């Protein structure tokens, strides 16, 4: 099959050939995993870190301010910051970013390796920490940038240096997808009854599961005073309506292990073919806006009252991007958000 110094050198070649392939993309064109891809750099210009996510999280507030990004197929969140305030959970398997800028949602069970990236640029060295999951697939990045602080770098690598540099990664094959059931098989009136008994939006995805439903099958089912239907066109407009009016607001992009989210005014928007851009100086996101199946309008009670969120998923039912209004926690959502959100006319 590969041995990694043939996937590596394979890879180069592409890249020679088609410089604007990000790894992501040529790790398909080689039928690995990005995972596999960078294990192959590893001896090169990759160390492999040991997965001790209770130490690596912290010692990542050492490099100062950095860029984390996170993304799923059709949207890339990045934010700039400091890696701080972490905090994982005594079982190790829940990890928090707390802070006015870096802000995650980390769920460590299904992260498997990750990597020191320290690559030799046109004069330059660009350092990275890239987490991969059990299927190889990118978890989360933290990128080193102008103001980072390279002094901490290497004892933080020494520190966290895997005994076994393989490099070769060690995947599973997927959990049983359980077959969905079909909308009629949903107990719609109990559904609709315990959402409209929520007390917490944390609570939403229990009653999912409760009901045995899809999300996006949920929404179809709640009911328009619950959940509707919106032209997949307007998630741009709400944006530049918001960057009009200097509203805060938040952006939350992930995938199965990692939610980074954006709070805050967004302010330069531009659209370059079918790609929507947030170009910010401290928030970029890049939305390949063809990527999305549907977006809905969500209502969701709670203890602090409903919650408005406008949220896009892709033709498979998994979620590319949500949007809130900013509040803290306790708060109810801003007037001038709830006006926002529902100012687009539903299908």
């Amino acid at each position: 099959s590969h041995s990694p110094a043939e996937l590596y050198r394979a890879w180069q070649d592409l890249r020679a050939e088609r410089p604007q392939l990000r790894a992501r993309d040529a790790a398909a064109l080689l039928q690995v995993s990005e995972g596999e891809l960078v294990a192959s750099r590893v001896g090169i210009d990759a160390v492999r870190l040991r997965p001790d996510w209770a130490a690596l999280l912290p010692a990542l507030g050492e490099l100062g301010p950095i860029m984390a990004l996170t993304r799923n197929e059709h949207c890339v969140h990045e934010r700039k910051g400091p890696y701080r305030e972490v905090t994982v959970s005594a079982n190790g398997q829940m990890g928090l970013v707390v802070s006015p800028d870096i802000d995650l949602r980390l769920f460590l069970g299904g992260w498997n390796a990750v990597f020191a990236i320290a690559e030799e640029t046109a004069r330059g060295t660009q350092r990275s920490i890239q987490v991969f999951d059990q299927q190889g697939v990118a978890v989360h990045k933290v990128f080193l940038a102008e103001a980072s602080d390279v002094r901490a770098w290497e004892p933080l690598v020494e520190r966290l240096r895997a005994a076994e540099q393989d490099a070769v990664l060690a995947l599973h094959e997927p959990r049983a997808p359980a077959a969905a059931l079909v909308d009629a098989q949903i107990d719609a009136a109990a559904l609709r009854e315990g959402w409209a008994a929520l007390k917490d939006t944390h609570h939403f995805h229990a009653l999912l599961k409760k009901h045995g439903a899809q999300r996006t099958q949920a929404l179809r089912l709640a009911g328009g005073e619950w959940a509707e239907r919106l032209d997949n066109g307007d998630l741009a407009k709400l944006f530049e309506a918001a960057a009009e009016s200097g509203l805060p607001i938040m952006v939350f992009v992930g995938n199965a292990h990692c939610i980074q989210i954006h709070t805050g005014p967004v302010c330069n928007l531009k659209w370059l073919d079918d790609w929507f851009n947030v170009l910010d100086p401290e928030f970029n996101l890049h939305l390949k806006t063809t990527g999305i199946a549907e977006l809905w309008r969500v209502r969701k009670p709670s203890t602090d009252g409903i919650v408005t969120s406008w949220e896009a998923f892709d033709p498979d039912g998994e979620l590319i991007v949500q949007l809130f209004g900013a509040r803290k926690p306790g708060e109810p959502e801003r007037d001038d958000w709830r006006e926002l959100a529902e100012s687009f006319k539903a299908l």
